[PDB]
């Protein structure tokens, strides 16, 4: 049966998805880690720059 | 043929696992560009350990 072959694929796409996901969950995660360090040594007119990135709604290149 | 409904709804799982990629990958990019704007005001003690942080190759907990 030809779909037979074919739910094999899926099935395999399917796992490499979920490995995918999980590797792109760890690059994330990375990243958050790095600012939450930094927001534990923030708490200087730098500084508070710093930290009104961190608290940004967005990624901080404009701050009101 | 069970085999069918099998295949519809493996090629939907497929495409949730995408969405979720494209999501992830967004906030990944979120983070990623917080850290990169925080760099671009530190181009200070304190500032030096944020810099430490930023170019460290884990997430910066202890900075030899």
């Amino acid at each position: 049966d030809p779909k037979d072959a074919l739910l094999r694929q899926f099935q395999k796409e399917i796992e490499e998805l979920k490995k995918k996901l999980e590797e792109l969950e760890k690059e994330r995660d990375f990243y958050f880690g790095k600012l939450r360090n930094i927001e534990l040594i923030c708490q200087d007119p730098v500084l508070q720059r710093i930290v009104d990135i961190l608290y940004a709604t967005d990624e901080g290149f404009v701050i009101p």
